[PDB]
This record gives C-alpha cells, sequence and structure tokens, in this order.
C-alpha cells in the first residue's frame, strides 16, 4: 500500500519460518537482521553504518515475505540493533518513495 | 515527485546558504549531516546507529531546502559518514513509501 511517515515504517516478515519485525529503510542498499536462525551456509562480511562497524552473515538467495510480499535476495545477519530492510529487497517489492 | 529505489535516493538540499547532497532515509528519525558552517546556537547530543554512537550537535529550527521543499526543524550535525535527511523533515514534506 501506501505508507506515511510519521511514526516508523515498521513491517511484519516472515523468514527462516519465523516472525519478526523489520524497518523499511531506503537509506540501507543491504538487509540486515539481528541474530537469528537461519538455515544453510553464509560467508564473512562487513558493514558499515553511523557509529562505526559491524561483522555479518552474509546469506544469499534467502526467501522472506515482506508484508505479505515475497522476495529471494541477500541477508546479511549480526549485532544489529533494529532489524532492516534495504533497498536490495524493497526493490523487489516494488517499493518507492513519493513526495 | 516518485523516485525508485535501485539506486540511492540521493537529493540536492540547501541549508545554510549551502548546497550539498543528501539520502531520503525512511530508516532514519532524525537528520544528520556532516560536520559543516551553520549559524547560530546547538545543544549537545549523542545518536545511536549501526556500529555504535556518535556525539552531534543538535541544531533546531533550522531552515533546509530539499529538492525544492522548503522544511524547518531539527538537523544534526557531526561525524555521520553521509548526509541522511530523516523522517522528522521527510514528513514535512509529504515523502511517503509505496508498494
Ligand atoms: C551495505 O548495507 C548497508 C550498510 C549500512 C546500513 S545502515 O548503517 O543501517 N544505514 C546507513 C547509515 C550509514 C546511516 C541505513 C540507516 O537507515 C540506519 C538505520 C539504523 C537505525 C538504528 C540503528 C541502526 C541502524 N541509520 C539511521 C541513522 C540515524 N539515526 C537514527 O535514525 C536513530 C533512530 C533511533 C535511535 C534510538 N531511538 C530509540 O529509542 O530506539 C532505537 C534504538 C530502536 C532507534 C537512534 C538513532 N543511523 N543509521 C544498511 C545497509
Amino acid at each position: 500500500p501506501q505508507i506515511t511517515l510519521w511514526k516508523r515504517p515498521l513491517v511484519t516478515i516472515k523468514i527462516g519460518g519465523q516472525l519478526k519485525e523489520a524497518l523499511l529503510d531506503t537509506g540501507a542498499d543491504d538487509t540486515v537482521l539481528e541474530e537469528m536462525s537461519l538455515p544453510g551456509r553464509w560467508k564473512p562480511k562487513m558493514i558499515g553504518g553511523i557509529g562505526g562497524f559491524i561483522k555479518v552473515r552474509q546469506y544469499d538467495q534467502i526467501l522472506i515475505e515482506i508484508c505479505g510480499h515475497k522476495a529471494i535476495g541477500t541477508v546479511l545477519v549480526g549485532p544489529t540493533p533494529v532489524n532492516i530492510i534495504g533497498r536490495n529487497l524493497l526493490t523487489q517489492i516494488g517499493c518507492t518513495l513519493n513526495f
């Protein structure tokens, strides 16, 4: 749908069979989730943010359902203080910015 | 207008008489800009991000022009690696998310 920004754009996601909440984050190239139980293999990774860097695990071709819209793509897992849906998956769901 | 997210949503801003580029960042409550020459008074501040915290200066009722739309509101200044337009100003310009 349409979503205004007077509040945090928080949505429900399903990933790895689990239900979580996450932020629609146009300022994120990438999707980064708190430590979770994800099946499979993964390669080590570093990502930058305000405040410095975190080390994360990069899983590829992960299926994730975002507010009812499915996507498959990279999901990084690690010590992020907030679940973040980044542009790699926002594009897949047809999400746009309008003003 | 409308803006898709296949690339970073970077826009031109004018603030303090200067021209800069910034990210339309739905994942930011607040607007945070690199160190700049802003007129006036300001109170000390801390803000959190991925990676940890940064100390910033909080200027209030700052006028800023964002891609042609004017807003007045809080602008935090500090060691952010990227100029960030947050929800406090995105709401003022009628920016929404759509999918
Ligand atoms: C390669 O791929 C990527 C690389 C980098 C990223 S990123 O680091 O997450 N990122 C870009 C970054 C360089 C600015 C996307 C951005 O949107 C994150 C989002 C973010 C927000 C919070 C924490 C980590 C990251 N973000 C927002 C802010 C500004 N501060 C707050 O909004 C802000 C808002 C709230 C608070 C605290 N308020 C509160 O009461 O509770 C919370 C902690 C839940 C916010 C503090 C700062 N600082 N970081 C993403 C992907």
